[PDB]
């Protein structure tokens, strides 16, 4: 059946992002096997396909390492067969990796393996049509992405037919200031709320247990990415889970 | 006429990336006007169309800032028309920006405004067909990316017929241990050389200056990204400028 994300958390959703294969597939495996006893309610599975470009940064370096490990979508798929979790699993992949696997085939494997949604960075609404056909047909939500810089009428167009949840991007520097920049964020939650009853998860900029407890007061969920990936830098699952535990 | 990049630098190319509109458009404008006196030979111009999905990054912040500041491709095109420089201008945008504008409309515009090449992150070769068609059509190069790990045969196929320069990404994690990963790169360069004559420029990770003086003996050019953008966080063009000549001594 098509996913109801309100089913995966009570008060506010803990959302995390990880790069599969960082620093190795067996670490991801063990991580996924302990997902049930982490505070993470929803896990975005980052899958590397190409190397990143003008960069040098946290998510980008994990992804290249994951690549050298011989990690790819197929090993990921294979791993997903071996995992058992009650938590929601959500792919986060570039369109190039879908295009190359085949759109229907990809959506079909993802579904078959417990994935309940896709986020496809940089795939705009206007380009999403065919991927939309396929997701609908197999009951998988293709996540609609909104920002605080998205004007009101485009918000409306984008959320009218959205499924799963609304990915809301925050800012840390529209003003430089913070008292104000949270109120700017609150208003945009409020615009969204009046066009969809979907839960709204807020990400970008969220770095420690203090940004989480704060962000908790803003919407229906909190997404922590780069800080999660930093935790895997270490070589010891016990400690990675404790960090995650603190962060949440 | 299809740009010969070797006409834009003497020994090695200094290549830089910036986000247009960060921390505002007027600073991007004053920057561009001073490009002739900076030691940068080729500038890559990041635009922003849809807000970056990232989590906290230098470049993404820049793009949100540009976006809420109202900087769209329209105002960039408007800016490029008031700029006079002798240096090479190269777009680096995601495909979503291009798609939205219209493929043909975009490429012609870019070319009439002295843009000589496009780099489109995450547009794989297989997806490129229609953009490539418009780039051949207006003599704009669609720049080809390769890594240290891209298969020999896949490299021969990507570069034999490429235009502009080869964008050799650098790796951090085939060992993660440093001066080895250097020699590996010189291997990959040699390999590319045996398939094409176009210039090879290495980007990704470059941060310091002696960090660029070393990449300088690897290929034909060097590409600084994240770090240059970090210069722009100053409320001061002379400081932005001074730091960009610290990087390229």
């Amino acid at each position: 059946a098509m996913v109801d994300f309100r089913k995966f958390y009570k008060e506010n959703a803990n959302v995390a992002y990880t790069v599969l294969g960082y620093p190795n597939l067996q670490t991801s495996e063990a991580f996924l096997q302990r997902l049930d006893q982490s505070p993470i309610d929803i896990l975005e599975l980052g899958v590397a396909y190409s190397d990143p470009i003008a960069d040098g940064e946290i998510i980008a370096d994990a992804a290249k390492i994951a690549l050298d490990q011989g990690v790819d979508i197929h090993s990921v798929f294979e791993l997903l067969a071996r995992i058992k979790t009650k938590k929601a699993l959500v792919f986060m992949v570039y369109y190039n990796l879908i295009f190359s696997y085949g759109l229907e085939k990809f959506v079909k494997k993802a579904k078959s393996l417990g994935i309940c949604a896709l986020i496809v960075p940089e795939l705009s609404f206007e380009e999403s049509d065919d991927l939309i056909k396929e997701c609908e047909r197999y009951n998988i939500a293709l996540i609609t992405l909104v920002s605080v810089t998205t004007p009101k009428e485009r918000v409306k167009k984008l959320v009218k037919h959205a499924k799963g949840f609304i990915y809301l991007l925050a800012s840390i520097g529209i003003t430089g200031t913070k008292s104000v920049e949270e109120a700017i964020l609150q208003d945009k939650v409020k615009e969204i709320r009046s066009f969809t009853n979907l839960p709204i998860f807020v990400g970008f900029g969220i770095q420690n247990n203090q940004d989480v407890k704060r962000m908790r007061k803003v919407a229906d969920g909190v997404i922590v990415g780069t800080s999660i990936v930093k935790c895997f830098k270490q070589g010891n699952l016990d400690i990675i889970m404790k960090d995650i535990e603190e962060i949440f």
